[PDB]
């Protein structure tokens, strides 16, 4: 358990941490307490299983997509800025921290991702997408390359995915259809066939990841990258005269990246809620606190009004609000992160030709829409015929195919054992044992000890 006296504090290694360490570094010589900043590697996925045994950091950086999810798990204490405060802010940025009525974090600012280039090696950018592959080819002869970025997060490839018709979740009378998912439509089909193709004829490659495309671009060895507005602070430092522009069209429509919101939770485990509380009103976020945040990383547009209202003559804060303007500000339901999984299983196994792009993207789509496997629906079909009353084990189907179905709580369950023809699980009249719990949870303990074949095999 977090300690009380303290805030610990993470945010994204591509962040400004040592500038938001500077604000911390204020809050401490004024109320006298110690902010700690982090910047773990997979934050997004590192606090769920750290916060539910009431653990985590006391606030937490992440864009606004993750956070129903959070608050859904509990892991989120709702946040009380009095109106006063929430003038501060822009509208819409707050119903970006809004799930199920309830304003779950604080906003800090607007991210788009952009499309960024060398000046010196190409005067104008490219408008669309099929020139790319023309345009790489003419620049083999210089040893140089066209374009570079992230080719592991689904981030970075969604707005190309999303240009022609490809979307997450259909928005439907006031709310979306968690089992309507624009990921395997003719629109994302398009999307990915498209980038697959600047891979086989070898214009990128498919191990592509942040860091990579970062260091081409900055050192000159490539034309252009896609990047948000964190990226930029390096690309100063390196020296290359560069442009942040619209991202090209594809098919005639434009790309339409994911608009996130960084934002500021507050974990509900921790007691320090109202120093939590202090912090980011008083300190974070202002003219002060966002300021040193921007120097160190750019933000992008920021959520608090007067503050951007300095930041707004800046070109590449014009192109980020184009870019943002293309596509949408994301979700922030529960099953974004689904969808997210879902959507970077189907790039990078498509990425590396394990599958089709059909087989990548339908797989997306069960993925995405939380659908019932086959095994699932004959499993859970063994036990609807005949009625339990009291508590009850769900069906489930462990590792090795063996479907347990529902059965009453406190009872030991009796099922064939599995065996393997090659591919082909077949049941033997041989058996194995597990212990359907008094609570309702099935038994770690699985006895498979009498199943002859599979311990021979
Ligand atoms: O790649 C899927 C991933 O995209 C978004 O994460 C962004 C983040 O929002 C940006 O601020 C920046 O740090 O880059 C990340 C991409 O690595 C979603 O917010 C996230 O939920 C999603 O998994």
């Amino acid at each position: 358990k977090i300690e009380e006296g303290k805030l610990v504090i993470w945010i994204n290694g591509d962040k400004g941490y040592n500038g938001l360490a500077e604000v911390g570094k204020k809050f401490e010589k004024d109320t006298g307490i110690k902010v700690t900043v982090e910047h773990p590697d997979k934050l997004e996925e590192k606090f769920p299983q750290v916060a539910a045994t009431g653990d985590g950091p006391d606030i937490i950086f992440w864009a606004h997509d993750r956070f129903g999810g959070y608050a859904q798990s509990g892991l989120l204490a709702e946040i009380t800025p009095d109106k006063a405060f929430q003038d501060k802010l822009y509208p819409f940025t707050w119903d970006a921290v809004r799930y199920n009525g309830k304003l779950i974090a604080y906003p800090i600012a607007v991210e788009a991702l952009s499309l960024i280039y060398n000046k010196d090696l190409l005067p104008n950018p490219p408008k669309t997408w099929e020139e790319i592959p023309a345009l790489d080819k003419e620049l083999k002869a210089k040893g140089k390359s066209a374009l570079m970025f992230n080719l592991q997060e689904p981030y970075f490839t969604w707005p190309l995915i999303a240009a022609d018709g490809g979307y997450a979740f259909k928005y439907e009378n006031g709310k979306y259809d968690i089992k309507d998912v624009g990921v395997d439509n003719a629109g994302a089909k398009a999307g990915l066939t498209f980038l697959v193709d600047l891979i086989k004829n070898k214009h990128m490659n498919a191990d592509t990841d942040y860091s990579i495309a970062e260091a081409a671009f900055n050192k000159g060895e490539t034309a252009m990258t896609i990047n948000g507005p964190w990226a930029w602070s390096n690309i100063d430092t390196s020296k290359v005269n560069y442009g942040v522009t619209v991202l090209p069209t594809f098919k005639g429509q434009p790309s339409k990246p994911f608009v996130g919101v960084l934002s500021a939770g507050i974990n509900a485990a921790s007691p320090n809620k109202e120093l939590a509380k202090e912090f980011l009103e008083n300190y974070l976020l202002t003219d002060e606190g966002l300021e040193a945040v921007n120097k160190d990383k750019p933000l992008g547009a920021v959520a608090l009004k007067s503050y951007e209202e300095e930041l707004a003559k800046d070109p590449r804060i014009a192109a980020t609000m184009e870019n943002a303007q293309k596509g949408e500000i994301m979700p922030n339901i529960p099953q974004m992160s689904a969808f997210w999984y879902a959507v970077r299983t189907a790039v990078i196994n498509a990425a590396s030709g394990r599958q089709t792009v059909d087989e990548a993207l339908k797989d997306a789509q069960t993925n995405a829409a939380a659908e019932f496997s086959l095994q699932d629906q004959h499993c859970e079909s063994l036990s609807l015929a005949s009625n339990i009353s009291g508590l009850q084990c769900n069906a489930s189907v462990d590792l090795i195919g063996t479907c347990w179905p529902r059965s009453p709580a406190g009872q030991l369950v009796v099922r064939p054992c599995p065996a393997f023809f090659y591919g082909v699980r077949y049941n033997t009249t041989n058996n194995g044992y597990r212990e359907c719990l008094a609570n309702g949870s099935w038994a770690a303990r699985v006895n498979y000890s009498e199943c002859q074949e599979i311990l021979n095999e």
